């Protein structure tokens, strides 16, 4: 939809204190915040698949929307994911150990905005079509 395509991370706001919330150590922070990655948005069906490819870790996601499913984050959370459709914004909320950590991703110009809180933190992360 407006989400389908290859997006390149462009520009990022206090990812650091993002992944300080999550427990991410100091040499790890180190090597995502300065990591480019690129977010590859595919829909079949019921099914949307979120890969992300960068030189530090790739993951991938596949879901349907509204249905909670496991997922091992980039820094190896095992966590509960559920992603919902809500007026044009896809929410992601998971929850892992009493915690939990919502990312939003959002169409806006020509941007996928994506942004991810975890307690007083928030981080905002941009993407453009690669
Ligand atoms: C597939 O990994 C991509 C990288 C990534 N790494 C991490 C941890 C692993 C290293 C410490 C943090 C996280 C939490 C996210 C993320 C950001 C926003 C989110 F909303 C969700 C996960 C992303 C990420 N994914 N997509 N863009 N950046 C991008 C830069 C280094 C690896």
């Amino acid at each position: 939809d407006a989400f389908v395509g290859t997006w390149k991370l462009v520009s990022s706001e206090n990812f650091d204190d993002y992944m300080k919330e999550l427990g991410v150590g100091f040499a790890t922070r180190k090597m995502g915040g300065m990591a480019k990655p690129n977010c590859i948005i595919s829909v079949n069906g019921d099914v949307i698949t979120i890969k992300t490819e960068s030189t530090l870790k790739n993951t991938e996601i596949s879901f349907i929307l509204g249905q909670e499913f496991d997922e091992v984050t980039a820094d190896d959370r095992k966590v509960k994911s559920t992603i919902t459709l809500d007026g044009g914004v896809l929410v992601q909320v998971q929850k892992w150990d009493g915690k939990s950590t919502t990312i939003k991703r959002k169409r806006e110009d020509d941007k996928l905005v994506v942004e991810c809180v975890m307690k007083g933190v928030t981080c905002t992360r941009v993407y453009e079509r690669a």
